[PDB]
């Protein structure tokens, strides 16, 4: 038992939500919420920024130290860092961004780095700003991820469609 509440269930281990991932994270605290971050956690707009506002700039911060000793992650790559005021841990998972040309195929690589975790508040890999569609997104998610994953979507358009659609 945990204390996501009012979630669809869609398959043994995908759950989804009309929700804004900074609200719900701030009230389940989990130990994972996942980031639609770039390589260079630069974190900007679309649910990175809005994350990122709502710890005060701690998380660009801290990801700014990150970078300068690391250097850039790889599309489909990951790390954690501090999940601040919002959660434990903050996976900050870098799915493709179609408005550059990244090849949709890593959308799948990204979904893995969720496999290293039990249990994740995330959105949608590659949507929203990133330019994929959020129903293939979705199939991706499904169709990779074996670990417990709470999906927060924003838009309530969008959710409905994607619970209507899905397969
Ligand atoms: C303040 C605010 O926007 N909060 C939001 N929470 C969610 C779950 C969304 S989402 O449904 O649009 N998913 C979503 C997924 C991926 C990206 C890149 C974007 C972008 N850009 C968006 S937005």
């Amino acid at each position: 038992v945990n204390s996501f509440s009012g979630y669809l269930k869609l398959t043994d281990n995908v759950y989804i939500k009309n929700a804004d991932i900074v609200e719900e994270a701030k009230k389940v605290k989990p130990t994972v919420v996942v980031n639609a971050a770039n390589v260079y956690l630069k974190h900007g707009g679309g649910v990175a920024g809005a994350l990122n506002k709502a710890t005060n700039n701690a998380m660009q911060v801290e990801s700014d130290d990150y970078i300068a000793t690391n250097g850039p992650l790889k599309v489909g790559g990951s790390c954690v860092l501090s999940g601040h005021n919002l959660a434990k841990h903050c996976l900050h998972v870098v799915g493709p961004n179609v408005n550059k040309g990244e090849d949709i195929q890593l959308l799948k690589s990204a979904y893995e780095n969720f496999n290293q975790h039990e249990v994740l508040l995330a959105p949608l890999l590659s949507a929203g700003i990133f330019g994929a569609d959020p129903i293939h997104s979705l199939r991706v998610c499904v169709d990779t991820v074996r670990t417990n994953v709470y999906l927060a979507v924003f838009d309530k358009n969008l959710y409905d469609k994607l619970v209507s659609s899905f397969l």
